[PDB]
């Protein structure tokens, strides 16, 4: 490639797995999202948080694949595997589930800023650290804010929990 | 008829049993928010709700009656027999009513279109698929979303979820 | 499922397997459009034609999973096959593979039709009619005028034929 | 200095040396887009393009100089080497000429990176990586296309192609 520069086969293939692991968080946020507007779960504004993570998560690996061709890297497609539940319960497992998918997101995204440094490539530590270092740190704080909130609320009236949280916080 | 043409008796009829029953479903929400208008019911936001379905099944049979006149049918006038309850008991209640009922005019509705098609009237179908067909899978659904939401709230506090739903969802 | 009616278990799984061909196209377009993204291929006009396309058929896909809840049938994800290709060739091979998928979700498209009139279901037979069958139709015939176009241009000098389509028709 | 702190002689002379290069680069853009403006060469389009990267490279150089009295280091003035060229040539050469140029500020703005992280310079490293990194990879990918786009159209017309490229791109 004749632009490519300072841009290692190591980095550009972390980039590629994360731009699949993106991929399937959108995924599978699709599928959380499409639950909950189930006749027989019907929580609309958890539909809704879901979703918006899903097209949150696919701007992600857009902005990742648009900087793979800035930096001269080959973009290379892999199968998305399915999500891993097909029922996700209540709103207190899904949250459970989507905290733990965002934690694993962010330690992905900090081994490719680890690799990057060793690598000396500042410039990727810089499009990590404005586009998705923060963004993550934020959103795994809110989501931990819900957790604190459904843990109360489903302590004594589970349904009459999910219920509130729902109309007064999403 | 001068403009009758490709309009069968056997469908005519069907038609004007269609209107009734649906005078009949717009007489029974007529029923249902008058009845949750009671001092000793006294719950504003499923009045409305059921009072909006009143006028929404009585546009449809004037829209029925009308397509009658394009087509060159007869519209002919039966009794409207009586809702089948005096007393709808509670939120819970009246949903589970009201889906039975809306449920049975999809089924009328269905036949009618399956009548139509082995009469060969391409209008007719075409008529009963975008000014009904469509209108009454969006409202049973709508109605199961709310009676999975009412089941959740009676659970425990049955009094307190009559409230909270009325007041946050309708 | 309590809201199901006059909904059979071979569409409602022919319905999952058309949201799992949507999103694989949607991932297809995706490919496509980065390809053409490349500064060894640097054709902004083709890019943004599949990028468009990848976000198209992707609320394609969320569509008929919208569908799928409306009617009490249970949304179930597969994984999604990779492209087929990881590099495309030229505007006129881009085109040439996009009119094949294309022509292959209409194919699944009409399948899907004669399986919902067979079961009698007027109202998937409506669904698919106004969001679907229309829009594939104009979508084929649009990329056939871009395939007779490009193949006028290609015809003697063909980077020079690929610059203007992009320039003058994208 | 008073307000000096943490800001090594090491760097301080890089910088130094960056303005330089900055300058001459802006000089080199300056050459580069009065020779497009030549009677016998009249191509407005490159033109105006090589006559904004002067600006550009000249507004990096003043941001360096801002940057160095910010820090307290003193800003030392060499002689601007001139151009290396007193003709270009073709567009296709011009635009060669000008991404060796670009991957030349960036192998320094990179060393200077390297050098101000190894002295613990992280204000340095933060000042490099906002107004400069970036732009530099972004300019250089847009370069790239362009180079492409040349050379798909000079193939075989190469004077009609050079005429194509700056009326429909430049
Ligand atoms: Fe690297
Ligand atoms: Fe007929
Ligand atoms: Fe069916
Ligand atoms: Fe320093």
């Amino acid at each position: 490639s004749q632009i490519r520069q300072n841009y290692s086969t190591e980095v550009e293939a972390a980039v590629n797995r994360l731009v699949n692991l993106y991929l399937r968080a959108s995924y599978t946020y699709l599928s959380l999202g499409f639950y909950f507007d189930r006749d027989d779960v019907a929580l609309e504004g958890v539909c809704h948080f879901f979703r918006e993570l899903a097209e949150e998560k696919r701007e992600g690996a857009e902005r990742l694949l648009k900087m793979q061709n800035q930096r001269g890297g080959r973009a290379l497609f892999q199968d998305l595997q399915k999500p891993s539940q097909d029922e996700w319960g209540t709103t207190l497992d899904a949250m459970k589930a989507a905290i733990v998918l965002e934690k694993s997101l962010n330690q992905a995204l900090l081994d490719l800023h680890a690799l990057g440094s060793a690598q000396a490539d500042p410039h990727l530590c810089d499009f990590l650290e404005s586009h998705f270092l923060d963004e993550e740190v934020k959103l795994i704080k809110k989501m931990g804010d819900h957790l604190t909130n459904i843990q109360r609320l489903v302590g004594s009236q589970a349904g009459l929990g999910e219920y509130l949280f729902e109309r007064l916080t999403l």
